[PDB]
């Protein structure tokens, strides 16, 4: 269809399947295996991308061009990499992926949304789709096309360091939150075939249902460990949200580090090929986790040859190498050349990677759009996040006896009030993990509003606000305070650093709460990624709020504390009495919760 140098794969009016086949039929083995290779930006250069025909780049946690980098600096990095890839013989654009898992969270000045567990508390799948929408805009502002989200793990033991990344222990709630997908990607059209990949265009991003499958079901919530459960439990708890993901056209699926009844997920041909591909009819691409194939073996990386064979034969399409790309490429090339991996397996992986790239419009818009840069940290999106933070809060207690005046909502006018605790004026702590750094961080790491700042912004001008991080009891008693807001809880963590067998918040926490509440009527805001031991915190407090990891917009906290909106959130998990009860989930036989799933007190706007 027209000029004499016409190449069908480059014709944007042809059907995606036609473009895929046309390109595929021209590629060498080296160009094919290059598509299946994703590398970290830290090892990428123009010659490496060009000479190995690389298919994808990512930024892992905290992998950034520099600290404080603008949206424009991100776009230029990405475009730099893309220009190298476009200069190959076939000019196959790369796709760049990142963990935008509560906003575009590696990026300075990006809106940071509440983490998933909070989002579960809102029971509001439309809110979540809207967060999808806004997140895609902030991701594209940085020139990125691909977000490794949502995590649709069903966390079954809060001792897991990734429990905050799961919407709920109830798979019904996780299923309903897969609306993040069409938020990120766009609504699939009228007559869409379930399992097809979809992205609407250059203002949307490819998504990633992760981590397939049973990541949330591991023994004692040990991260990357074994999930021991029969097929029926696997299918009825851990799988259903992947099917909803198929119906919404999720573009990619990332495989889990975890194992199911002893089999590494990265080596499981039955689940990856037999079930995801052949039974759910997934036509997008399947990507490893970060050195996921290495960890097939014990020790990890001790037989990389096997790692490659097993993972690729299992059915994985793209490998998040992400550093030793030369070895990965050499090994896979060697296995194809020796007939150990058939060309049909290679052609299938490449067919899928290209399908996603063509379908999302990457060949037509390989480069970043500088007018999208101003979407980073947009106030409209912060106002959404603030809404989400407010809706996520669960009021556990609001008065020490059923006869006391309720403490919340608090009046904005009072001569003098106290704000206290390690989490009252600490942005990093209120964002938690996967914020600027991989593990999150402490203090003022990005743009936002801490609890203290939000209080100051909310109160009557005549109200005197005093901050003290960890005051003693005499300070409180002597201070002439009308009430106190005290914020404490967990430090930021991510993956295995967060695995925790005791779930007790660090000190000082409880002792500040005791000191403060012993001198004045107090509202304790508890910041955590999960239920933690809370009886002592309850005994001391007039009111206690479980605010999860609410993100950059701390005004969502005060919106509820001061009565602009009523508390409506409900526990998306069971709150245990004791860690020895664990695992303990709603529907279990000796369900003995401190607070059951669904619990939450309410208030009315004032
Ligand atoms: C930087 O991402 C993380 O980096 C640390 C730094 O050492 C690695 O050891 C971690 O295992 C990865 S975790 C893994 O990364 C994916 C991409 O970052 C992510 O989508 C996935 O959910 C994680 O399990
Ligand atoms: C589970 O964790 C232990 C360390 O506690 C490790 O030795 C074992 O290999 C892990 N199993 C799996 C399947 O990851
Ligand atoms: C609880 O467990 C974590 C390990 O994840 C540890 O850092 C902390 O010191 C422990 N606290 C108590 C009270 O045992
Ligand atoms: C808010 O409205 C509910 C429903 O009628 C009511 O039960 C609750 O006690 C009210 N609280 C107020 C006005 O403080």
């Amino acid at each position: 269809h027209h000029a004499a140098d016409y190449v069908l794969y480059k014709d944007a009016t042809k059907p995606v399947e036609d473009r895929v086949a046309d390109l595929l039929g021209r590629m060498t083995l080296a160009e094919k295996i290059g598509q299946m290779t994703q590398i970290e930006r830290l090892v990428a250069t123009p010659d490496v991308l060009r000479d190995n025909f690389i298919g994808s780049l990512l930024s892992g946690g905290g992998s950034v061009p520099r600290k404080g980098a603008t949206a424009k600096e991100w776009q230029d990095m990405v475009d730099g990499f893309q220009k190298a890839c476009m200069s190959t013989r076939l000019g196959i654009p790369m796709i760049y992926g990142i963990d935008a898992v509560h906003g575009q969270n590696n990026v300075y000045g990006a809106t940071i949304f509440p983490h998933n567990v909070g989002l579960g508390a809102t029971r509001d799948p439309y809110l979540v789709k809207r967060i999808g929408e806004a997140t895609a805009l902030e991701v594209r502002a940085t020139g990125i096309q691909y977000a490794f989200a949502p995590c649709i793990a069903v966390c079954r033991d809060p001792r897991w360091g990734r429990c905050y990344e799961s919407y709920s222990e109830d798979r019904r709630i996780v299923q309903s939150m897969t609306e993040l997908i069409p938020g990120l990607q766009g609504d699939v059209p009228k007559d869409f075939t379930s399992g097809m990949p979809f992205v609407a265009g250059k203002n949307k991003v490819a998504a990633c249902a992760k981590h397939f499958v049973g990541d949330g079901g591991t023994v004692d919530g040990i991260n990357e460990n074994n999930t021991i459960i029969n097929r029926e439990g696997l299918m009825n708890i851990h799988m259903p949200a992947y099917k909803n993901a198929m119906d919404k056209g999720v573009s990619t699926v990332m495989i889990s580090y975890s194992s199911w009844n002893g089999v590494k997920m990265h080596a499981n041909q039955d689940l990856v090929t037999g079930y995801l591909k052949d039974t759910l009819k997934f036509k997008g691409f399947v990507i490893s986790d970060f050195e996921g194939i290495d960890r097939i073996t014990t020790p990890a990386g001790s037989d990389y040859s096997y790692s490659v064979k097993a993972s690729i034969l299992a059915g994985l399409d793209m490998i998040m190498v992400p550093n030793k790309y030369q070895q990965f490429i050499s090994i896979l090339t060697g296995h194809v050349n020796g007939g150990v991996i058939p060309m049909s397996r290679i052609d299938d992986a490449v067919t899928r990677i290209l399908r996603v790239k063509f379908t999302m419009g990457l060949f037509e818009n390989p480069y970043a759009d500088p007018a999208m840069a101003e979407q980073l940290g947009k106030q409209e999106h912060r106002d959404l996040a603030r809404e989400a933070a407010r809706k996520s809060l669960v009021l556990l207690k609001n008065g020490k006896t059923s006869t006391d005046a309720p403490l919340l909502p608090l009046p904005k006018k009072a001569p003098k009030i106290l704000v206290a605790g390690s989490h009252a004026d600490n942005l990093g702590y209120q964002c938690g993990g996967w914020t600027i750094e991989w593990q999150g961080d402490t203090g003022r790491t990005t743009v936002g509003t801490t609890i203290l700042e939000a209080v100051k912004a909310a109160v009557d001008p005549s109200t005197v606000v005093v901050f003290a991080e960890n005051p003693d009891a005499e300070f409180v008693k002597s201070g002439g305070f009308s009430y106190a807001i005290v914020a404490v809880g967990e430090h930021p963590y991510t993956e295995t650093k967060g695995d925790n067998l005791n779930l007790t918040i660090p000190e000082p926490g409880l002792s500040t709460v005791q000191a403060v509440c012993g001198g004045v009527r107090c509202a304790t805001v508890l910041i955590s990624g999960r239920p933690v031991v809370v009886q002592p915190l309850l005994a001391a407090s007039d009111a206690l709020v479980a605010a999860w990891l609410p993100g950059s917009e701390g005004q969502g906290v005060t919106d509820a504390l001061f009565g602009d909106f009523g508390f409506t959130g409900r526990l998306p998990r069971t709150w245990f009495k004791s860690v020895d009860q664990l695992p303990m989930n709603v529907g279990d036989a000796h369900y003995d919760p401190l607070f059951r799933l669904g619990y939450g007190l309410t208030t009315n706007a004032t």
